[PDB]
RNA sequence: GGCCAGGUAGCUCAGUUGGUAGAGCACUGGACUGAAAAUCCAGGUGUCGGCGGUUCGAUUCCGCCCCUGGCCACCA
């Protein structure tokens, strides 16, 4: 399979002529540092998909840090070298981020080793990326500008639509790849061939999923409900048994299924009326459901959740059924205040996750007349200066004058205020 | 530098239809006992992180900061 080609031309048009001239500049610098320069990850893809990427990894055959502090006089900005695993990462001016990284043999020699054929050392390097689409690198040296180097078959998984690992290792490495592959399936469209496929479906089935941790489990899990189709990758996610290891508490059933349907087709009508919704929190509302105090507080401390979602989910899982019966005998919509009231936007995705059709264009009615129809006068500095007075009384009459004006009957003020009045007697 | 979480008495911590402060312990004495391991009934605790805003009124609703913890900053 041929390994080398020329993307030069594919530079110079779709790059960015400010990162452009980025990348020329850092082949220079390492012509005269000789030091062989690649820009990799990324980057390669979304050049060869026709995608902007913004940040830019840099990987050298030699000191990085050296490198970079060597780029640091050259390019006005601030270097931040870590020199844990020799890396560095160069802020620029105008806003853009550099990051490079070392490739050598760990053993290697000095001086270095002049160029050998195949490029072991860079190999060895794209080796350890997690997909045949990421491991292709390019190379930034003014002689060989413009060289798209792929040992593994990148390219042709790319023309193809081939989510492929490096090697059958790759899912015990790093399990978090287990969710960011289903990811990619969904980011463009994509397929994850068959022994990759076996490869994931062993890594979840022997635990390694578990053995990760949480945050970063949670942050792919972020990215991958921010994709263009949530639910075909939660269904995915499902298909591999992911869910459960993920949540051990959270059973997938048709009914669960339903209810991310239900779930996800009515995300953006609250995210357009009501505002942003964190996706994460609105898919655990269902997924969360009936969990007892031992095994939320795991699932609480092993990716970190806001304390007070169990409330709200319960509080939830407590109301649904008598909304179900509610908006089922077109009951006012006063009678559907109380549980709506002061609920979070994720706590109404969860409940516009227990319907549809009738029902749906109902409760989203009800929902529109709540958001709307607040107040016009009145209220507590008014109440003050009438009759009442002293706490509590008179925001209950509030609360009154406006079941009163959502049930239907609104004309004027006082008048709703007078028989409200009448009624406390 | 990025992200996710917390701050409630001296300590560890609960508390959402906004509506006047909560639990165990820290803390002392006595009954039984020469004394103790011990249990019994028990004597009061708050700028609810800081500050604007909405509300008659905010620990709560919201925005901006202070502080603590975790994840990450080769591969990721
Ligand atoms: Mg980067």
């Amino acid at each position: 399979m041929q390994i080398f080609r020329d993307v030069s031309k594919l530079l110079v048009e779709r790059v960015d002529p400010k990162i452009l001239n980025l990348f020329r500049l850092l082949g220079k610098f390492g012509d005269e540092v000789n030091m062989p320069v690649y820009v990799v990850g990324g980057f390669v893809r979304d050049l060869l998909l026709g995608i902007k990427n913004l940040d830019i990894d840099i990987v050298v055959e030699g000191n990085a840090l050296e490198f970079a502090e060597y780029a640091k006089r050259f390019l006005p900005g601030k270097l931040v070298k870590h020199d844990k695993f020799m890396t560095a990462s160069l802020f620029l001016k105008g806003g853009l981020r550099i990051d490079i990284a070392t490739a050598r043999l760990e053993y290697y020699e000095s001086p270095a080793k002049l160029p050998d054929v195949e490029m072991s050392t860079i190999k060895k390097d794209l080796y350890r990326r997690d997909f045949t689409i990421n491991a292709m690198a390019i190379k930034l040296n003014p002689k060989d500008f413009g060289l798209l180097i792929d040992f593994f078959g990148g390219y042709r998984d790319l023309k193809e639509g081939v989510i492929r690992v490096l090697h059958t290792l790759s899912f015990v490495d790093d399990p978090t790849r287990i969710l960011r592959a289903i990811r990619f399936e969904q980011r463009f469209d994509f397929r994850i061939e068959e022994t990759t496929e076996r490869l994931l479906k062993q890594a979840v089935e022997e635990g390694y999923l578990e053995r990760t941790t949480g945050p970063r489990l949670r942050q792919e899990l972020e990215k991958i409900l921010e994709e263009k189709n949530p639910l075909k990758s939660i269904r995915r996610m499902a298909q591999f048994d992911v869910i459960k290891h993920l949540f051990p508490k959270t059973y997938y059933t048709p009914s669960m299924d339903e209810k991310m349907e239900n779930l996800f087709r009515n995300i953006p009508w609250v995210e357009e009326n009501f505002g942003e919704v964190d996706r994460f929190y609105a898919v655990l509302h269902v997924f969360l459901e009936f969990y007892d105090d031992e095994s939320w507080k795991e699932v609480r401390d092993r990716y970190s959740l806001r304390r007070n979602l169990i409330n709200e989910i319960r509080h939830v899982e407590k109301s649904a059924p008598a909304l179900l019966e509610m908006l089922s005998e077109r009951v006012p919509a006063s009678f559907v205040y109380p549980l709506v009231k002061g609920v979070s936007n994720e706590t109404i995705c969860h409940f516009l996750a227990y319907l549809s059709g009738e029902k749906e264009g109902l409760f989203k009615s009800y929902l529109l007349k709540i958001k709307n129809t607040k107040l016009e006068k009145i209220n507590g500095e008014y109440l003050i200066r009438k009759g009442i007075t002293s706490g509590k009384i008179i925001g209950e009459v509030l609360e009154k004058i406006l079941m009163k004006k959502l049930d239907g009957d609104t004309r004027d003020e006082e008048e709703i205020l007078e028989e409200v009045l009448a009624s406390l007697e």
